[PDB]
């Protein structure tokens, strides 16, 4: 199948990137050197990750070193919730430029709809502990990001972690200039998100799969929460194809039209995970691969669910 999607801003998407979320400084430049070298030419990251700086050095250098140009990649970053207000959405992109060490972004995504708090710490907590909100609204936020456009810093704009009557929203949005490219969710065999899917997909929105794999290595991750990795169904699939269960789980958002992000910092993994454009899961494997839902969500926050903006509420 084809290697890259196509934008509705006429950009081309590659349909596999690699995820840097969790990479420690000290590994994720090494990680992302040897990504590129084994063939990854799509990288996600984002400025509350901790480790832009260390990405772009690794970026640097294969430029530098000739082994991919610049039109070749597709950058990926995302905005903080601390800077939803109109006035800082610009120097948050360009930090993010400088640690990147690149003068443009190939897409840029609102992290989440829930503004925070301007201030230093990312996740400002009242004396109860829920978040303390910021009273920006989405659509001040999507104007920002649309000046980005117009100023040459970013090829495309996107959204993440919105909910259908929130895409609707910058949708219906008065004045809307350019629509969402893509919106970044949750997405593996225990969160299918037909829906959710099925309705950005419709309006000609690509929908990025993350936490392909379950997100094993997330921080709140509990002794006996379900393990995709480790599923009997799942490994009798892989099993089935001379395949890991992890190329298995790579390969079955790709055959929905949806672009994956697995995130590694072992090299050996990280070309496992390339190597899942020479097999075809069957229609039946497919169906059954999403029978499996459990409406299960690794991502989200307790701490976030009373703000005004909080997606997961609604069904989808
Ligand atoms: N927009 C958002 O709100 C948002 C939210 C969550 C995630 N994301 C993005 O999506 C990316 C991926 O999601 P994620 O980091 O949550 O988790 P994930 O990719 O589902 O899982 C990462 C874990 O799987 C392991 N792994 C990778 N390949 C493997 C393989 N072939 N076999 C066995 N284990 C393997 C990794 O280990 P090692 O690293 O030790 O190899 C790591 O512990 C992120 O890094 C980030 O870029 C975005
Ligand atoms: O965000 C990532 O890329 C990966 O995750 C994280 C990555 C980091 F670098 C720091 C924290 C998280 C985290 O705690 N993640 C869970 C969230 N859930 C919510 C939530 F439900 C909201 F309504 C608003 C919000 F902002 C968050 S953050």
């Amino acid at each position: 199948m084809a290697s890259r999607l196509l934008l509705n801003n006429g950009a081309k998407m590659p349909i596999l990137g690699l995820g840097t979320w969790k990479s420690p400084p000290g590994q994720v430049t090494e990680a992302v050197k040897v990504a590129i070298d084994v063939g990854y030419r799509h990288i996600d990251c984002a400025h509350v990750y901790q480790n832009e700086n260390e990405v772009g050095v690794a970026i640097q250098e294969k430029l530098r070193e000739q082994v991919v140009k610049r039109e070749e990649l597709f950058i990926v970053s995302k905005l903080w919730c601390t800077y939803h207000e109109k006035g800082l959405v610009k120097g948050a992109c360009q930090k993010t430029l400088s640690d990147l060490k690149l003068d443009y972004l190939d897409l840029y995504l609102i992290h989440w709809p829930t503004g925070f708090k301007p201030g230093k710490e990312f996740f400002p907590l009242d004396e109860s502990g829920n978040v303390v909100p910021s009273d920006t609204n989405i659509l001040d936020t999507w104007a920002a990001m649309e000046e980005l456009v117009d100023e040459g810093l970013v090829k495309a704009i996107g959204i993440s972690n919105f909910n259908h009557l929130q895409v609707e929203m910058i949708l219906n949005k008065p004045g809307l200039k350019y629509k969402p490219a893509v919106n970044q969710i949750e997405c593996h065999p225990y969160l299918t998100q037909e829906k959710l899917i099925q309705y950005c997909q419709s309006k000609g929105i690509v929908v990025t799969a993350y936490s392909p794999l379950g997100s094993p290595d997330r921080p709140w991750a509990k002794p006996e929460d379900p393990s995709l990795l480790e599923d009997p169904r799942i490994k009798a699939i892989a099993a089935k194809h001379n395949k890991t269960t992890a190329q298995v789980l790579i390969r079955f958002p790709m055959q929905r039209n949806l672009v994956v992000i697995p995130k590694s910092v072992t090299p050996e993994r990280i070309a496992e995970n390339f190597k899942v454009f020479d097999f075809e899961l069957s229609s039946q494997d497919m169906t059954t691969l999403l029978s499996y839902n459990r409406n299960w969500r690794v991502c989200a926050l307790l701490s976030c669910t009373s703000h005004k903006d909080y997606p997961f509420h609604e069904e989808f």
